[PDB]
């Protein structure tokens, strides 16, 4: 894949790894919506509201399946690790009005 799951399900906002690069999930929005890391990054969204959030890059994105995050409760946080460059789009399952990006390079 492009990407490594460090935690198939969330974990609590205080867990963050250090060095993780954080996008806040806040005001119905992806904070950072183009973000652009290094390879070997790890990315940490942190859903800082009420209504539940996640991540979600359709089939061919960063892998032959598509990568369909688990829902974030507030204050829940999830982790993806980059291990190729390119270019990653992603949006909400649930409100896919909000859309994002990562670019590794
Ligand atoms: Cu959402």
């Amino acid at each position: 894949d492009k990407a490594t799951i460090p935690s198939e399900s969330p974990f609590a906002a205080a867990e963050v790894a250090d060095g993780a690069i954080v996008v806040d999930i806040a005001k119905m929005k992806y904070e950072t919506p183009e973000l652009h890391v290094k390879v070997g990054d790890t990315v940490t969204w942190i859903n800082r509201e009420a209504m539940p959030h996640n991540v979600h890059f359709v089939a061919g994105v960063l892998g032959e399946a598509a990568l369909k995050g688990p829902m974030m409760k507030k204050e829940q946080a999830y982790s993806l690790t980059f291990t190729e460059a390119g270019t990653y789009d992603y949006h909400c399952t649930a409100h896919p009005f909000m859309r994002g990006k990562v670019v590794v390079e």
